[PDB]
């Protein structure tokens, strides 16, 4: 029961270490070693969804049988049967999704140009996307 | 019973010291160490929640069999048979999610604009989100 | 069950130490040692699809059999059988299909038409497709 | 489960190769050793589509029993039954096909009507086809 | 499963092989060696297609049983059978046609004149088909 | 299931190999050893194809049994029966048939007299046919 769960857990820290390492490799080279600062955190569900779609297309008709009756002298009758385009799908859903992601860097001292670029970079390196509201603060503070 | 619930324990305390370490982690090279303190807390629940979804569009309606008598002399008469889009989902939540948390922060002494700062990079170094409830406290105070 | 899941982290780490060769063997005899830095993402799912498509064609007919009665004096009663081709299509899905890719790439110091001509370089390189919102980038930045 | 995945990027590693060393073996007696740099890259898919499609002809009847009625005085009857031809189809797709492909090819420094030859050359070396959206770019750059 | 996938691959470059004998066998006694360089692909499929049809024809009908009835006084009755020309016919393809086929013949520097004769000599050596939209470039450029 | 299809294509390459003979036996002794060159190609289609005919005579129709009633006062009523002359084939086609065959013929330095005689020779030496579209070209270039 909760001995897996702890398993879980392991796992979020694994891919935090995995971002301590790519960030570790790219702003070493350019900014320095001991001239910077910084950490990730990463939060997903365990959830477990299953769908089961099944649709029609009421615009595209086929006719199978018809039957009619037009006695004039004024009765008029009608019978008709329809066949339609049916679609199925069943889909499962995965366990360990990301859900946010925050990233915080802070460089010991910049100009705006600068902030920007190294902003632009790790954009590249991390993988920040605005629809799961990530956040990404990169910064430059007085060292002590 | 009982025995499983107090491991439940264990495990918060465990991401306390999650916690406790990254703050150090950032905080230590930048303003010193002695010059500030800090403590968590996470507060999570253990409850188990299942889902059933079973929803249906009727903007979209496909007919299958159809039946009409228009005698004139007025005997009008209707029956038809409609065909609807089903969808079922179902559900199963986690285990131990976070609900709240609260992070306090004291600094030996400052300006706003440090502290500003200051709080700015523990934003992104521990996640806070006000979705939840969160708490985050940073100030300074003269120690003795 | 969180055994594979595992194994599936360790996949996509794969995925990207082979685009970290590739864009490794371009950029090397061109650029030069020790004068770039790049870093790349890949996120993927692994949900599991399967779709059963029964479609129709209205409008080619085909009679099979026909009743008709055509008494004046005025009744008028028909009665058809019709025939239509039936398309029945099951497809499933692959696990694992790419979603998103960042590729981040900073030179030392550039003109631009040498960073368009390394930019159009790259997109064989690495394979950049704007249908699934990948993302590259490559910029000059002074290193230290 | 997983275990099988995992081949099928092997194989795609292995396309890959093979269109390593033809683009090889072509360019290096006419440019030169070390005068020149390519990659590539291929995206296939390991879906698995059946189809079954069961066809009629409507423009061709046959006719094989029929009663009629003309009693005049204006009593008309009539009821003819029909045969038709069928077509029954059934097919199964292959697992692997290729989705993409993407050659760059970058040649140290030339005039339009060279780089014109070469990406026509290169045309018949790999076997580029616009109607699945292949990418192949042949340019010169200043190396260093 | 994937087993047998990989062997279709290999034979694919057999066919390829075969090809880059038998152009070697031609050009080399006319052009000479170290004089000319080429390359062929082979692109195929390996569906799985059956086929059952059942014709009909209408324009020669054969009657069987017949019965007629011409009461004047204007009852006029008629029954008659029909029989048919059936014509079955069941169809399976092979597996591993060839759908496409590129080759690129380079000439070290020639008139039209020459380069005519000799991609009409290559037709033959080939294969050439413009049905199957396949692909056959001869050019001359210098070498290096 | 892929064992026997490679066997196939050998099939194949055996078929060339012996036109491969027969054309060396026709023009070594007229043109001489090293003033000639030729190579052969034959595609081949390895369906499998079964046919059920079923055929009637309708213009010779045979009575066997008749009713007839000629009451006037005007009654007229008539019954027959019909016997007809049925056909059943069943027919099961080859494997392996050849489709298309190409022949090249490049003869060192000719007159027009003098191409077209070796021409009508080879139409006979290799069995030319219009009727599958066969290819066939003789010319003369000069050699290097």
């Amino acid at each position: 029961a909760s001995a897996a769960r702890r398993k879980e857990q392991e796992l979020e820290r694994s891919q935090e270490q995995a971002l301590r390492e790519k960030i570790d490799s790219v702003l070493l080279p350019i900014l320095g070693y001991g001239n910077y600062t910084a950490q990730v955190d990463i939060q997903m569900d365990f959830s477990a969804v299953e769908q089961t779609r099944k649709r029609f297309d009421p615009n595209t008709p086929a006719t199978r049988s018809e039957y009619a009756l037009e006695d004039y002298n004024v009765r008029k009758e009608s019978t008709r049967n329809f066949e339609l385009d049916t679609t199925i799908s069943h889909e499962r859903k995965q366990t360990g999704t990301v859900a946010r992601q925050t990233v915080s860097v802070a460089i010991k001292d910049m100009s705006e140009s600068e902030i920007n670029a190294i902003r632009q970079v790790l954009i590249g390196t991390v993988g920040f996307d605005q629809g799961r509201g990530d956040l990404l603060n990169v910064l430059s503070v007085k060292f002590a």
